[PDB]
């Protein structure tokens, strides 16, 4: 319901280089949180970066489906490859040190996949009193966004995700 | 135990417009947590502030017992009058938009007088799964500190709160 972990068995180390090697060619914009787009529109113009933009400037999550042809022969790939359901929207979001999220609800549900971490980094269920360490341990973690909910990174380094977006 | 709520009565209008003619005169220091030392130890050199160094650096919480001359009468005075308890190294404490703190412990507990905060900012207890909001509502809120715990304003504007230190 609220959460779920399901078993990818992702290698934690080989998806921290893979994330930095690929970071290296397409850095991620913004600032606070900082995001990179791995799902593009068809026929996107700007398919590493349209799907950062602020929810009320997007179509619908459901037209970002294309993962980038360059990700296809990489670990990235691979990971895409394990997924139990259709991602749509998938982006890199990052935390900056001592930075958190407003309290907010998303229109969908998502999934994270934790890739750098510490113990200072939460999410947070507001109205269930509930707080979650989403661990890199190579597993998906489900967590319904349609609830009110926060996410901080109180640590000393970035806190970096892969976040899916879902359907069905 | 965890947390309590003592009546205080204090007008939030009246607080929050001390606080503010008060940090036009001796302003906050510091970048992400913004600090100001309401109390200091006997014969300080450097009042404002002194209170508000690193803990490794701190004699003693017990030593910062004097509240500063110039606020006995003024309202942030009478919140002073008002306490239940007898108040140790208390300190403005702001956090800026969108920052958090590390995940952590402190050597005592703490009471927290809200003076501007949002929906966006919160109060975590780790281990005990427990999120909470101190309103500004002039009351005095108990928080166990020692408890592993984080606090974080997702909000777009300053999260000001006013911390009492304790000893009994
Ligand atoms: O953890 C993140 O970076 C995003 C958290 C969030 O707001 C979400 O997943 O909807
Ligand atoms: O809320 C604050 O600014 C301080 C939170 C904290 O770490 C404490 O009260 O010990
Ligand atoms: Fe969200
Ligand atoms: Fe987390
Ligand atoms: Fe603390
Ligand atoms: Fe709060
Ligand atoms: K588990
Ligand atoms: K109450």
């Amino acid at each position: 319901a609220l959460t779920s972990r399901t078993e990818l068995d992702i290698d934690p180390d080989k998806l921290r280089e893979s994330v930095v090697e690929l970071l290296e060619r397409h850095p991620l914009v913004f600032e606070g949180t900082r995001q990179l787009a791995l799902q593009h529109r068809p026929e996107a113009t700007d398919p590493w970066y349209e799907g950062c933009q602020r929810q009320s400037l997007i179509s619908s999550d459901s037209d970002f489906t294309e993962v980038h042809g360059e990700l296809r022969d990489t670990y990235l790939g691979e990971v895409f490859d394990r997924l139990p359901f259709k991602p749509i929207r998938t982006r890199i979001m990052a935390l900056d040190p001592k930075y958190c999220y407003s309290v907010h609800r998303d229109l969908t549900p998502r999934y994270h996949l934790a890739v750098t971490t510490s113990e200072h980094a939460r999410f947070v269920f507001i109205e269930h009193d509930k707080v979650l360490h989403i661990p890199a341990d190579g597993d998906l973690y489900y967590v319904d966004t349609r609830q009110l909910h926060s996410a901080f990174n109180g640590g000393d380094d970035m806190r970096i995700h892969i976040v899916f977006g879902t359907d069905g």
